[PDB]
């Protein structure tokens, strides 16, 4: 299937333990797609101040399209040092590895895998 449904733990900035995927933009955007396909990716929504705690290169779900079943059609972009990889819509957050930290939402997307 080109999209696959996902509920995705919505994690605070300050509980995750592993702040990144990797080193490249190429490592961080196959880590998500790993950990999107094992279930064990969070994500953590874009306020003033989250981004300088967490490790770039950063991986951004966007919006891709204007929602089936309740879920946000999304894609991955990739940043390191202002230099976005993709182009899409409105971020939805950032992902992280989710290795047991307690999420306080869910957020339904529509991966475009």
């Amino acid at each position: 299937k080109t999209h696959v449904q996902l509920s995705l733990p919505v994690l605070q900035v300050r509980d995750v333990l592993v702040r990144g995927f990797g080193d490249s933009v190429e490592e961080v955007l196959s880590e998500a797609r790993q950990h999107l396909k094992d279930g064990t990716c969070g994500l953590v929504e874009v306020e003033k101040g989250v981004l300088p705690q967490l490790e770039q290169p950063y991986v951004f779900i966007k919006r891709s399209d204007a929602a089936p079943h309740g879920h946000v059609m999304v894609e991955l972009v990739a940043e390191l040092e202002g230099i976005q990889y993709g182009r899409s819509g409105e971020t939805l957050g950032v992902l992280v590895p989710h290795v047991g930290e307690i999420p306080v939402a869910y957020r339904k997307v529509l991966l475009r895998k």
